[PDB]
């Protein structure tokens, strides 16, 4: 389905976040947190709105996002979930900060 200019910029960012370029730090955000598999039995008590890049991709493919702000809200929800659940010295927080730096700097170049 035909995306607005801003949603094409969003789709471009999404492809970059999923690309081999960022795989060393992006991989924990590829798929929903499998709380049971990881032994994180408190995850769904602490995180009320799980989010990950596969869900963002499905919503982009389904034309769920009506504007760039709605897309950005889900990407930032994903990072916020990471910062809320994890102690700030866990490697996954370092990885979140690096992927969010990629996101924020390219999101800022949104066409007007
Ligand atoms: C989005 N993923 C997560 O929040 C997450 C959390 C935790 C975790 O055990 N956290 C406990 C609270 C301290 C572990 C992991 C895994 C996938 C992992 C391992 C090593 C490096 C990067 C990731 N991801």
């Amino acid at each position: 389905g035909k995306l607005s200019e801003q949603l094409k910029h969003c789709n471009g960012i999404l492809k970059e976040l999923l690309s081999k370029k960022h795989a060393a730090y992006a991989w924990p955000f590829y798929k929903p947190v499998d709380a049971s598999a990881l032994g994180l039995h408190d995850y769904h008590d602490i995180i009320k709105h799980p989010m990950d890049l596969s869900t963002v991709k499905r919503k982009m493919e389904n034309r769920d996002y009506r504007d760039a702000q709605e897309f950005a809200a889900d990407v930032r929800l994903m990072f916020s979930n990471c910062y809320k659940y994890n102690p700030p010295d866990h490697d996954v927080v370092a990885m979140a900060r690096k992927l969010q730096d990629v996101f924020e700097f390219r999101y800022a170049k949104m066409p007007d």
